[PDB]
DNA sequence: TGGATTCA
DNA sequence: TGAATCCA
């Protein structure tokens, strides 16, 4: 996958130039959206293009999230933790990364919009209240372009849609990022629909083959 | 129907004491959400509780809608309206009030959200970027309590819900409106649910003026 | 389109 | 409470 869109507000810019273990996390973000690849057994992301709304995007997002859990040591809230935790302001925040920058605790927190565009304006809302609450230092939303978003799940958040609003961020530490496969076409298999599409083991064997 | 919460930000309480015309636009606002009665023969609002998600919501912001603009010149977007101002932004504010003062256009915007929560933080949003963009001086979201909303349509939008988020609008002249019935009985009919399990002409007749 | 409803 | 289907 490719990272063709992106935009990072002047307060991450300065934090990322002057903050090394926030430069990381972001890096690492980074490398966990460019990793993925289709098939399996390639070194690129091709989308099937068949038709509109032809393949899921929630396996997308599960490989993203494990890579930076399993491989970069983020914490991706369990749903026991979800389950006690979101009684006052909805869920926490999806995945996050935390050091002691001594002086102070520090954390980033990144969402990857799977949803429709209020979910999208909804999460990075809880981002914005994250930082102005101080329990993050830096947010992350990713999101397809349009593009690709044309071939994913129906009603799906791209970025371009969401970005009339980036300006709602300017003043807090925020970067989006709009990623796209590196090639379309009708010779490989879809990305299946439904949250239950890949299983926690089929995710594991891509993550495998996305690693070595 | 009764206000019975509120917040207003800082720089709204300023407007609304330095500005006549914008004050009058609020309290237009306010007469409207407090104007609904139920049933249509009733001089109160009394929603019927006898079952969790019983009644339906968008017909009081119909009816909302309907006095601001019949009543008070507020101008609604209607379908053709919506049909050709959507790009990104994704579709104007529901209803606003405009006035020319002191040289200047002045323009206040609101919205009465039946929604889920997700679509209420659109909502905020769409009304924070109109003034940030100067397109309005003074927003508006109305929403009713979480008392009366354990009667309404599953998962809409309610006031405490919200709440959280209400500091995202800080430096900016924001007002959000908790709205609840002034009694809840077995003893009336339930309100349908639907852009239209009651017709334009139920609504029209469902006045009380 | 959005609103609503019901299944997963 | 998200996803997919269906109609006011």
């Amino acid at each position: 996958m490719e990272v063709e869109k992106e935009f990072i507000t002047d307060e991450a810019k300065e934090l990322l130039s002057k903050d090394k273990l926030i430069q990381q996390a972001y890096n690492e973000v980074k490398t966990s959206i460019c990793s993925p690849i289709w098939p399996a057994t390639s070194k690129t992301f091709t989308i099937n293009n068949t038709e509109k709304n032809c393949n899921g995007v929630v396996p997308i997002k599960e490989l993203c999230y494990t890579l930076l859990e399993d491989t970069y040591n983020w914490y991706r809230e369990k749903p026991l933790d979800i389950l006690k935790l979101e009684k006052k302001k909805g869920g926490p925040i999806d995945v996050y990364k935390e050091f002691i920058e001594n002086s102070e605790l520090k954390r980033v927190g990144m969402e990857f919009e799977t949803g429709n565009i209020s979910s999208a304006h909804r999460s990075m809302n809880k981002l914005l209240l994250g930082l102005k609450h101080g329990e993050i230092d830096l947010a992350i939303i990713l999101m397809p372009i349009k593009q690709l978003a044309y071939y994913l799940t129906d009603r799906v958040t791209n970025f371009e849609e969401l970005e009339p609003y980036f300006e709602l961020t300017e003043g807090q530490p925020f970067i989006f990022i709009g990623f796209n496969a590196e090639a379309y076409n009708s010779n490989v298999p879809l990305i299946p629909k439904g949250s239950d599409g890949m299983s926690k083991r089929s995710i594991k064997k891509w993550k495998d083959k996305v690693e070595n």
